[PDB]
RNA sequence: UCUAGAGCUAAAAUCUCGACCCUUUGGAAGAGAUGUAUUUAUUAGAUCAAUGUCUUCGGACUCU
């Protein structure tokens, strides 16, 4: 999947293409919040520690903050309708993996930092 | 007309009381007294004048 990566002390955002299934297992089963070292999924991310924020599924449904059931279930949603809601935890089904980087460590991102 | 995360833009015045002073347009010291809505309970929401009448011509009487 996608890293949607975003810098807000310089407030850059980029997105990465992951295909290795090495690099996206360290992310499986946490939950938008925790604290994530990139150090295990790239020797270039070496000391990043990184929060997950967000994202979407493979169907534009998107990770609602901490409801959550890593399926997807329906919602009484905001007057009200219901639509249909993925969990708040990460699983394998994800289009992308949008993210905020927290400590920067050593090495650099041309265009992110 | 689906969505994600990021950085921005106390004082008041009026009411009554008036010590008094002053004769004319009269004028005043100080003595006090007063929230709006809402809610329940409590509180308020016999007489006088004569023209009647009597009289002793001074006045008395409210029976009509």
């Amino acid at each position: 999947m996608k890293l949607n990566i975003s810098y807000p002390v310089n407030g850059s955002q980029k997105t990465f293409e992951i295909d290795d299934e090495h690099r996206i297992r360290v992310f499986f089963d946490k939950r938008i919040g925790q604290e994530v070292d990139g150090e295990a999924v790239g020797d270039e991310f070496k000391g990043y520690v990184f929060k997950i924020s967000g994202g979407n599924d493979k169907q534009g449904f998107p990770m609602k903050q901490g409801v959550l059931l890593p399926t997807r279930i329906k919602l009484l949603l905001t007057e009200r309708k219901r639509k249909s809601v993925r969990g708040a935890i990460v699983g394998p089904d994800l289009a992308v993996l949008a993210l905020v980087i927290v400590k920067k460590g050593e090495q650099e991102l041309e265009g992110l930092t």
